[PDB]
């Protein structure tokens, strides 16, 4: 269980954003229905008041907590990868839209799990923004914990892939659009039940096998990172 409590930006806390440039959920439950409207921006998509602004260079980190700021931010059970997709705000997440500006399932050499790192980078991983055309966006990152995934949900409701996933608003000022915004893919939808990654079994099959969902990683991303930008127990 885990949730977003903003954004930084180059570096520089953008301060709280739930409800407020974060979609955010009531809490922290996962969402588990592949098919459900829910894989969108969680259970509470709607527009929220505000939208962070940023530039195509810039560095956008997400910073996620379970309880509070700078917990344990998600338990260690939650083994998984994580990605960020990117679509225009106008789509509110329908229609075929979403873009893959990242990815990170298993790190061979460290032999830790995206979320394992993300626990050790105190809840925050980042992505460059790219150079498509100026406006408004949705930015959703996406947690996969798998530690039920040895299941599917459609066939047992009580176990399976567990999504937290978390869409941010993104106002992009600067950006000289030198690759354009792809069509991209639906969620729900993009998901199912034979799709790679989505069922796996975490005690038996070594992590080194594992392979995330598609889609793959667009051209025009810009990488690319789960480490620890800020302080927060500075401010
Ligand atoms: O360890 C391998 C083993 O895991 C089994 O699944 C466990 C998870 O390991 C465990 O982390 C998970 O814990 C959940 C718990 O079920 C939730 O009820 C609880 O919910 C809290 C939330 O954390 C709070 O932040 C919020 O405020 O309130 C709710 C309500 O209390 O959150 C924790 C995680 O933080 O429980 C799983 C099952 O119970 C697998 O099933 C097994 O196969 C594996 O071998
Ligand atoms: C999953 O979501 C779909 C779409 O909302 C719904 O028809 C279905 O009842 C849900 N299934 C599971 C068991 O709930
Ligand atoms: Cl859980
Ligand atoms: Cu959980």
């Amino acid at each position: 269980h885990t949730l977003v409590w903003g954004v930084w930006v180059n570096g520089v806390d953008q301060g709280d954003g739930r409800n407020i440039y974060i979609r955010s959920p009531p809490n922290n439950n996962p969402v588990k229905n592949l098919t459900s409207p829910d894989m969108t921006c969680n259970v509470d998509n709607r527009v929220v008041p505000k939208s962070v602004p940023v530039n195509a260079g810039d560095t956008l980190t997400f910073e996620w907590y379970h309880n509070t700021r700078d917990d344990d931010i998600i338990a260690s059970s939650h083994h998984g990868p994580i990605a960020v997709y990117i679509a225009p705000a106008a789509s509110n997440g329908q229609g075929n839209v979403w873009v893959k500006l990242f990815e990170d399932a298993y790190n061979v050499t460290n032999s830790t799990w995206a979320v394992d790192r993300l626990i050790t980078a105190h809840g925050q991983h980042s992505v460059v923004v790219p150079h498509v055309a100026p406006g408004d966006y949705l930015f959703r990152a996406e947690i996969i914990a798998l530690h039920e995934a040895d299941s599917l949900y459609s066939q047992n409701p009580i176990r399976g892939a567990q999504f937290y996933i978390s869409c941010a608003q993104i106002t992009i000022n600067s950006s000289d659009d030198s690759t354009p915004l792809p069509a991209g893919v639906p969620f729900p939808g993009a998901y199912t039940d034979s799709t790679p990654g989505i069922q796996f079994n975490i005690y038996t099959t070594p992590a080194t096998s594992y392979v995330a969902p598609p889609p793959s990683v667009w051209s025009g991303a810009l990488g690319g990172s789960i480490a620890q930008v800020g302080d927060a127990s500075l401010e």
